[PDB]
């Protein structure tokens, strides 16, 4: 028994170790007051009713007042696996537990409600078949904290209460959401799944070819997800998977056509360069990334530890797993091949704000291997016409003009191509004859970069509202635990509002406003955005000086908005030439993407903010019907390194993420202080014995409530 046997690598890597033999008070402070984050710990030589004074690590004293005393948990509490047993919840107390576990390479711990997850940039070997056969059955007290455990209770859960269940997983870039799903998956899939089972293999293969085409190398993950997913893993009566399906949000399909300094594009681009056939290549009209565009300018086109090479065969090799055809395959890469000949096309000033192609190579070999015709893409690109009365008059676009809708081209193509893998994936595998689900959300956090675009509005939306479910799920537990005699979701609502309220209408509604609109430029709708709100909606600030920027009051803090190009990215054109042009593909699979209203086109077309609100609102509708479960995966550091937590870049995402929110009510929101076994009957006669205070301990019914004070006092005491 591993769980029993100390020498199992289950107690090695899972476990604080046990050494098994059967008057003071110190403080976090910071020899810094600039540096809110960097702590030290101090001795309290003294206390006064009013304050306390402590020594520095310098040995030369300092003074706080109790109510500013971020007190240190006695030592025993250290490491322990869950914040909910500490007494003193404070950050730098949280901090510090999350360290010291995170010295011992635990990466994983509990916060109440929420399983927090360290990266620990490196391999701990916790995600084998004996690490999964031991959390099966197991409750999440008995066993240590893992990502398995949870994925268990969900399962269990979801087996004895017959109820939907939901993991939200997430936190920044390269934090492991990913990471962590995946391993949900395969332990779903193993306890779950065919033994002595093609369909898990299938589900199973399903991620791969997905990362191949949505991930990429950034600056801070060397395979970044460029899109959100939704998968629902599903199961029938007897609780053995049926089925599954994936939803996918926001793909990045400006990276198709700029990639920053060090990037990637995606993946697939280079699997299919470097893993093409001599043959297929000029087939192709391939070459070296280096002679392309979209794959020449970051200045990266390598991942250290990665083989584009190898990794195309699995790709290729998990296509026909779950079931792709040869041609369909071809076509897929034919696509991706297109895409990349469009990227080589240039358009020069022919004669005067006119664009010529003088070199008609690139195009024709686009055209050719998208099976389209040459001639009508051309003028496609360079003269679409263009509705202006009864009128439909052509129109010749200068350069700059040519090369964006060449861009818009590729990106819908890029854009359209995903989407049409993500439905023949489910085609493949679900099943809407299932039983129950169990779904797993993997998509970033609250998201503050140098720069916040639209696409960053979206995400903290989202994030406003996973949130606000986490605040209202937490309510629901204490009013429901409470059949007897403060909602705080509500605190999210205004947020919300200001970002998708109709009336008044909120940023959102106003963007659409203006995406009709005559009049229509970055400028008028920045105008119309402080107009509505600037000191007129709390959540809202304009600018001292920017002009092109607004602020909204997140959850996690303020985030800064810049609304260059928001019109387009709302309205997301594509000349429609150029939908006609598509629309005649030779290629069976560019026909799909062009013909096909339900990949060709939104849902009386909405915008992309409509689009956005409405597959919020779908997928909360989808996780109230559910059990929740909260994954928080957290990055130690911004420099890809193991052994490096950092406490700064620690305690802004337990900030954020609302790790330390949820704590704090974990003061007062004392369930988890409940020590059925402690230090019942005498269990006040303890109590009575050092003559604790009343109301400060509490009698549930065998279960608990005890203090979070004495407790911290009541440990290191001789007797
Ligand atoms: N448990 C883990 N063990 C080892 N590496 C991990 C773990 N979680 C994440 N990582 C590391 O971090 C990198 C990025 O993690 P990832 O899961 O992709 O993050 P995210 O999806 O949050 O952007 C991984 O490829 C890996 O090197
Ligand atoms: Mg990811």
């Amino acid at each position: 028994n591993p769980i029993h046997d100390r020498t199992s690598d289950y107690h090695k890597y899972l476990k604080v170790k046990q050494g098994d033999s059967d008057d003071k008070r110190y403080i976090w402070y910071n020899p810094d007051p600039k540096e809110r984050d960097s702590y030290e710990c101090g001795e309290i030589v003294s206390e006064t009713s009013d304050s306390f004074t402590f020594k520095t690590s310098d040995g030369q004293d300092r003074q706080v007042k109790k109510d500013d005393a971020n007190q240190r948990n006695p030592i025993k509490f250290d490491g322990v696996e869950d914040m909910s047993e500490l007494s003193y919840l404070n950050e730098p107390a949280v901090f510090h537990n999350l360290r010291v576990r995170y010295n011992q390479d635990l990466i994983y711990t509990y916060s109440g409600l929420f399983l927090v997850a360290v990266n620990p940039f490196k391999r701990i070997p916790i995600y084998t078949q004996e690490m999964v056969d031991i959390f099966k059955g197991r409750r999440r007290n008995e066993v240590a904290p893992h990502i398995f455990a949870i994925s268990d209770v969900a399962y269990r859960s979801m087996l004895d209460d017959r109820q939907n269940q939901s993991l939200l997983i997430t936190g920044e870039s390269g934090a492991g959401k990913t990471e962590n799903t995946k391993k949900v998956i395969q332990y779903l899939a193993s306890v779950a799944g065919r033994n002595q089972g093609v369909l898990e293999q299938q589900i199973l293969q399903a991620n791969p070819i997905l990362e191949a085409f949505g991930n990429a190398k950034t600056t801070r993950n060397n395979n970044s997800s460029r899109f959100g997913k939704f998968i629902e893993i599903q199961f029938n009566n007897a609780g053995f998977i049926s089925g599954a399906s994936i939803q996918s949000y926001l793909l990045e399909k400006s990276r198709v056509v700029f990639q920053s300094e060090t990037e990637r594009n995606y993946h697939i681009f280079y699997q299919l360069l470097a893993g093409a056939t001599a043959e297929e290549k000029k087939a192709l009209h391939l070459a070296g990334p280096e002679s392309f565009n979209y794959l020449n300018q970051s200045g990266c086109v390598d991942i250290k530890g990665v083989s584009d090479s190898e990794e195309f065969k699995i790709t290729r090799q998990a296509m026909d797993i779950v079931g792709f055809s040869q041609e369909e395959q071809m076509s897929i890469f034919k696509i991706i091949a297109g895409i990349l000949h469009l990227g080589n096309i240039k358009f020069e000033k022919g004669a005067g704000e006119g664009a010529v192609l003088k070199d008609k190579t690139a195009l024709n070999a686009a055209s050719t291997v998208f099976g389209v015709n040459p001639s009508v893409l051309e003028k496609a690109l360079m003269e679409p016409r263009i509705l202006a009365g009864r009128d439909l008059v052509a129109q010749h676009l200068n350069v700059e003009k040519s090369s964006s809708s060449r861009d818009a081209l590729v990106k819908a193509l890029y854009g359209r191509l995903f989407l049409w893998l993500v439905k023949k994936i489910n085609n493949v595998l679900c099943q809407e004859r299932k039983a129950y689900f169990i779904g797993v959300l993997d998509i970033s956090g609250f998201e503050i970069f140098k720069v916040n675009s639209f696409e960053q509005l979206c995400i903290n939306y989202t994030n406003e509202k996973l949130q606000q479910f986490f605040n209202h799920h937490m309510f629901k537990l204490e009013q429901e635990e409470y059949l007897k005699e403060i909602d705080f979701g509500l605190d999210s609502q205004a947020t919300i509002d200001l970002i998708d309220g109709r009336q008044p209408p909120g940023i959102l509604a106003l963007l659409d406003e203006q995406s009709v609109f005559p009049n229509a430029t970055d400028n008028t709708l920045i105008t119309k955005l402080h107009s509505h709100f600037s000191k007129k909606n709390a959540k809202y600030e304009e600018p001292r000086f920017s002009k092109t920027e607004f602020g909204v009051t997140h959850y996690a803090g303020q985030v800064m908005y810049e609304i260059q190009d928001w019109l387009e990215k709302n309205k997301d054109p594509l000349q429609q030439d150029l939908e006609l042009c598509f629309k005649d593909s030779s290629d069976n699979v560019v026909t799909k993407l062009f013909n096909d209203p339900n990949i060709a086109s939104r849902a009386n077309f909405i915008t992309v903010a409509a689009q956005y609100k409405e597959q919020l609102a779908s997928l909360m509708a989808t996780l109230e019907t559910t059990n929740p479960h909260f994954v928080r995966c957290i990055i130690p550091n911004n420099k890809q390194l193991p052994a490096k937590l950092e406490d700064k870049v620690v305690l802004d995402q337990l900030r954020c993420n609302g790790v330390l929110e949820g704590i704090r009510i974990t003061r007062k929101g004392f369930p988890n202080r409940i020590i059925y076994a402690d230090f019942q009957k005498a269990t006040d006669a303890v109590l009575k014995h050092l003559n604790i205070d009343p109301e400060q301990f509490r009698f549930g019914i065998t279960k608990i409530f005890f203090r979070a004070g004495q407790l911290a006092r009541i440990e290191e005491a001789r007797e």
